[PDB]
């Protein structure tokens, strides 16, 4: 009886194949050691992460957009159209627990994600696509990301 | 199946109280933002970190020792004496490529608790106190403790 722990550092604008993939009962958290919620604008994400499967498709894309003043969620297929977008209102408000710093984890629950931010449960994305996570990555637009130019991922998978 | 991440920070020498007790199939990782593997000697201990019960039982004692070049794993009932060490040699090498800060990952299995240190498994433990973990501390001596002041505590709670 034997799950594992991975962690990659993640540079904004760079991805990461994992070492051990992320299917149903496991956990993906990013950690990034500040908070800039005074940033300015993205064009029109400030921050990006994402869920990538196995061919570069996004299973999750969470965007926070300080100018739209919502964190957005989507998916979609390889060189396919971005699916239907999910939006939470209030970025600075999902935030109100550390100042300085954050952690944004995703529970693989099977047919949705539950996305935590600190504590607090912001979306419960049902899926639109299946499938297993293989690359994790992180976007900004330069000078506005909301987090650490770098963001430590860590996965903890074997759960199931 | 909606699961919870609780955030604790704790100062060596104090301990927490879990809003989420951790069962079978629940997980606390312990961050430090610091690695001094020259700090020692302890007394004997350089740091411990504990998972605790509600009664008080040491369901899960961690210690570095850098003098004596160990980490010792035990558990005790409260105002009782310790139960039989298991004990794993040779610190630095469970810190393989650390860097200058680390992670203590502990999985509750239900039968053993499965300790990483960052990414390497260091020891599956056969539980010697059984239950729920409902508490935690972080304990150092003098300012020799291998980690940082303060410990950040993260727990995976509702996972089976
Ligand atoms: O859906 C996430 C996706 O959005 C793109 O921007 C969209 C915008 O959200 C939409 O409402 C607008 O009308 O058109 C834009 C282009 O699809 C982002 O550019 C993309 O990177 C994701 O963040
Ligand atoms: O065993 C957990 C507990 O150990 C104590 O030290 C032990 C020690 O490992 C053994 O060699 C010793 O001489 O008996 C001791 C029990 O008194 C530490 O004092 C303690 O802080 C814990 O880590």
């Amino acid at each position: 009886t034997t799950s594992a722990v991975n962690i990659y550092n993640i540079s904004a604008g760079a991805s990461v194949d994992l070492a051990a993939p992320v299917t149903t009962g496991d956990i993906v958290t990013f950690f990034s050691s500040a908070l800039n919620l005074s940033a300015g604008a993205g064009s029109p994400n400030n921050t990006a992460l994402n869920l990538l499967s196995e061919n570069g498709a996004y299973l999750l894309h969470i965007a926070f957009r300080l100018q739209e003043n919502v964190i957005v969620f989507n998916s979609r297929q390889p060189n396919a159209p971005w699916l239907v977008e999910q939006r939470v209102s209030n970025v600075a408000n999902q935030f109100i627990g550390s100042g300085g710093k954050a952690m944004v984890t995703v529970f693989d629950h099977g047919d949705k994600y539950q996305v935590v931010i600190n504590e607090k449960t912001v979306i419960q994305y049902t899926k639109q696509i299946s499938g297993t996570t293989s690359s994790l990555s992180y976007n900004s637009t330069e000078g506005t990301s909301i987090f650490s130019t770098v963001v430590e991922a860590v996965t903890y998978t074997g759960l199931a």
